[PDB]
């Protein structure tokens, strides 16, 4: 249906690949995976 929160656990799905995360602040660190071509960020 609609993309958004969600009311529960995780109400901040990913945006790259959507997996959510039960706080914000996480997720944006979790996009440190998606993001990082070469020797930056592993
Ligand atoms: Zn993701």
């Amino acid at each position: 249906g609609s993309s958004g929160s969600s009311g529960g656990e995780k109400p901040y799905p990913c945006e790259i690949c959507g997996t959510r995360f039960r706080h914000l602040q996480t997720l944006k660190s979790h996009l440190r995976i998606h993001t990082g071509s070469g020797p930056s960020s592993g």
